[PDB]
């Protein structure tokens, strides 16, 4: 899987060891090993939700399977969570779009995961 | 809703209330609340459109619902109007790409919308 | 047609002419005209895959048409054999997602392809 966080958030707000806590976090929600899913944090965007540059978070999973009604509520617990408890930005100021992926759609070392 | 704007158009090149007119001019255009609209604007960016590195826009418009064949195309027309006004980037070096999102596969506030 | 990597490689290692080596890789594999395909290369990002931040690329196709089970392994091949020998990235490090776009949900000049 994929999670990515777009944020105006500046990067000297992002603690350390952040990247290995959404790693771990999204295994354990996910179920897929540690080893596949990837993470990506961007800080300091030019950025506004409901019209206000307030701390926001635009962000997106990307899965083969693992996604679906109920999960993604719990997902969208679990990371707004963290986006709160780590990034300090309020739950109603975050999106977090879903993509269940078709394995074939899927490219990774030289192939793809069909 | 949520629209990014990815260009190569430097950042002081961006004029001031940029996000605050995406954001009005996105509600009336797709008639969704003010606030639920979220604006993303990545200037500086390494692009290329046609091979060449003249001004250019690589976009994103994610709705649950408001989209179809003939919203896009006013969609298009505001959004690249916008972009040659305000960024001066011609609008056949514009790319937008619409997605239609399944409430269930929106995070925001703890859940999602399903 | 559009492709977009984000990668935490500097951006001084990203070669000269990278981004028209990726137009005309792209298009003669989708069999688009040049004009046509947008490229996006985003270096120097915060970014972990399977937990290490070693070298490692989060990239996506987006093309109307020409995406499928066989298309997408061999663009595959060709981006990860671009990745690894021009940005020294391992090609196990790297994930592309294949969109198909519908004409209706892509928009250009002011109107969408449909
Ligand atoms: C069905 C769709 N893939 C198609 O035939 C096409 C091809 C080239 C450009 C288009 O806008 C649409
Ligand atoms: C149907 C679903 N896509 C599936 O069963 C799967 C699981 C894990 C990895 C993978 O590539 C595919
Ligand atoms: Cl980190
Ligand atoms: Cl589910
Ligand atoms: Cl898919
Ligand atoms: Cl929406
Ligand atoms: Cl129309
Ligand atoms: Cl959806
Ligand atoms: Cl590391
Ligand atoms: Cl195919
Ligand atoms: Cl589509």
């Amino acid at each position: 899987p994929m999670f990515i966080v777009n944020t105006n958030v500046p990067r000297a707000s992002v603690p350390d060891g952040f990247l290995s806590e959404l790693t771990q976090q999204l295994a354990q929600a996910t179920g897929k090993p540690p080893q596949y899913i990837a993470v990506h944090v961007v800080p300091d965007q030019l950025m506004a939700f409901g019209g206000s540059s307030e701390p926001c978070a635009l962000c997106s999973l990307h899965s083969i399977g693992k996604i679906g009604g109920a999960q993604n509520r719990s997902y969208s617990k679990l990371l707004c969570g963290l986006l709160a408890e780590r990034l300090r930005i309020s739950p109603d100021r975050v999106y977090i779009n879903y993509y269940d992926m078709n394995a074939a759609n899927v490219g990774w070392n030289n192939s793809t995961f069909a």
